[PDB]
DNA sequence: CTCCAGGCAAC
RNA sequence: UUUGUUGCCUGGAG
């Protein structure tokens, strides 16, 4: 049956190779993924008989506080790679019985499925007239799951009662706190493979709910929205929806970040839409903070690198940040920072030579004509001010750039169209 | 398409 | 320090 599917050796393999892939730091007992095999060959005999018996109560996990793009902090739950890897073996088997019954409009941890998708959904809406967003999420989702509903959930589909109660020791091993077990009442642990597959099965009858209304929406995890044709037609979901959801679920719903507003008015998924006839997406004004804070560390104030390196490492992040971003119908603005990572990468190369001398002397090699390299090389004008002025565009313009080795933004957006 | 390494995003 | 799912981006071996 199910927990031999499980334990299959193919099984394991390909779950083995996904922790050693990931390389994720020590569980509680500090063995690392690069010495996963030899604890493995070591006590599989005990492990692999232990949790088939239905005995298994697997290790507790490490309790470690991260930040949050919103601004709190997150309690990880770090499981040893030993349950990271049974959690993975579950995963995979698990996945098969559960997705393919999970909602069309239902976007959050599923394979072949990604936040492009949730968001071209949702421009389809306010594009053929429900101009008016129902945003929503919930408090500590991961933290406030109760392990009844959830598990009355997986019992639906899973009517195996060995890894009924495997999925349920996972919820109910806790967390070490200096050397103490302490109990798990709620919750699913943020760390755990098996968490996230979990979530969705809480969340499908929600799916199901709004599908059985007849609503428009796109859900990605925790952070669904409705979309409406007018704001009374929104306002009178959301309450339905919120109580729902709190008392069938036992979920509760973050008020700060759940509102009723117009869907250019607020982000998902880090776009947000234009007021537009037809609503173009455009980056929410935190996706555009993010990249100015990122571009500002990694152009070197009292940090030190060498120059060509630092294009390397601006590339690699802002190659790496347009390929997500490159769903956005405004070049307008991508335009308009790629001008000021030229200015903030100006920057570094006018501080690089802070004698006159110097300056004078990378000037005249760059081309740059003898009356505009005396009339700033010697300037009482600050770095900042130096760095928009028509000498240093003219010497350290785009042409400079490219040529020793800057990857244009808005050139990769268009070849990635 | 599967596998390997480096990264970026959403949650 | 920092776990997890999922998706993509760049290079490499089949
Ligand atoms: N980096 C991460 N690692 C593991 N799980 C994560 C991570 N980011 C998000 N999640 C999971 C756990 C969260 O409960 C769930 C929903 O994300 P999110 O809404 O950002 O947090 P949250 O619902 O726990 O708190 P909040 O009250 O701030 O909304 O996604
Ligand atoms: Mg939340």
């Amino acid at each position: 049956a199910l927990l031999e599917r499980i334990l299959a050796r193919d099984n394991l393999i390909t779950a083995l190779k996904r922790v050693e892939a990931n390389q994720g730091a020590p569980g509680i007992d500090g063995v690392s993924t690069d010495q996963l095999r030899d604890y493995i060959r070591a006590h599989w005999s005990t492990i692999h008989a232990q949790l088939l018996a239905g005995t298994y109560r697997p290790a507790p996990v490490r309790r470690v506080e991260i930040p949050k793009p919103g601004g709190g902090t997150r309690q990880l739950g770090i499981p040893t790679v030993v349950d990271r890897l049974i959690q993975q073996a579950i995963l995979q088997e698990l996945t098969p019985i559960f997705d393919p019954d999970f909602s069309s409009s239902s976007f959050g941890f599923r394979p072949g499925r990604n936040a492009h998708d949730a968001v071209r959904q949702a421009q389809g809406y306010i594009q053929e007239g429900y101009r008016y967003v129902v945003d929503m999420d919930l408090e500590k989702f991961f933290d406030r799951v109760n392990h009844d509903i959830l598990m009355s959930r997986v019992a639906r589909k899973v009517k195996d009662k060995r890894v009924l109660k495997l999925i349920r020791a996972y919820l109910q091993a806790g967390v070490m706190i200096e050397g103490v077990k302490v109990q798990t009442e709620e919750g699913t642990p943020q760390g755990g493979p098996l968490s996230p597959l979990l979530a969705n099965i809480l969340l499908d009858d929600l799916d199901k709910e709004l599908e059985k209304r007849g609503l428009k929406f796109c859900r990605y995890a925790d952070d669904c929205n409705i979309y409406v044709k007018s704001l009374r037609a929104g306002q009178r979901v959301k309450q339905s929806i919120q109580r729902f959801l709190e008392k069938t679920l036992k979920l509760k719903v973050n008020e700060e970040k759940s509102a009723v507003d117009r869907p250019w008015k607020r982000a998902f998924l880090g776009f947000s839409f234009t007021p537009e006839r037809k609503a173009r997406i455009r980056l929410a004004p935190r996706s555009i903070q993010r990249l100015k804070q990122r571009i500002r560390q990694l152009t070197n104030p009292n940090w030190s690198i060498s120059m060509p390196e630092r294009i390397h490492r601006v590339n690699q992040y802002v190659m790496g940040w347009i390929g997500y971003f490159r769903l956005v119908e405004t070049p307008s603005v991508l335009q308009t920072i790629e001008g000021w990572i030229r200015r903030r990468l100006r920057l570094c190369q006018w501080l690089q030579w802070k004698r006159v001398r110097t300056r004078i002397r990378e000037l005249r090699a760059l081309g740059l004509k003898e009356t505009a390299v005396m009339e700033i090389a010697n300037t009482r004008k600050g770095a900042w001010r130096t760095t928009k002025t028509p000498q240093l565009h003219q010497a350290l313009g785009k042409t400079y750039w490219t040529a020793q080795g800057l990857k244009s933004l808005t050139q990769r957006y268009f070849e990635l169209r």
